[PDB]
């Protein structure tokens, strides 16, 4: 929700995605 | 939940999907 020029107090990290990685696990492996 | 015959009040429109444009982006990715 929005950006991060309207909240106080918001920080720097990286948000996992789970689909990426089940994506690459199916093709490669075949 | 269920199907489009029961309920009273129903409209017609599409439901996007962020899986359906992701199954491209893996298309792109292999
Ligand atoms: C969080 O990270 C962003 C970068 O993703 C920081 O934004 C930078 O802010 C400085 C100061 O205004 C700018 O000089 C940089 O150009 C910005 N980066 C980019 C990529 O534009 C932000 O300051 C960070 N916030 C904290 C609290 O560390
Ligand atoms: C919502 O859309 C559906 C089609 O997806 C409409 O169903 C049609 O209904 C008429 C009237 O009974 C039929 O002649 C058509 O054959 C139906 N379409 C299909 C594809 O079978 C439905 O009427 C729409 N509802 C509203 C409120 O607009
Ligand atoms: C929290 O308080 C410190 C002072 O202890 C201040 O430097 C900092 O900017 C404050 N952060 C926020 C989001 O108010
Ligand atoms: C809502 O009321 C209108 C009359 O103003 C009627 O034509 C319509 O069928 C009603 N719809 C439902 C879902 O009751």
């Amino acid at each position: 929700s929005g950006n991060c020029d309207v909240v106080i107090g918001i920080v720097n990290n990286t948000v996992y995605d789970p689909l990426q990685p089940e994506l690459d696990s199916f093709k490669e492996e075949l």
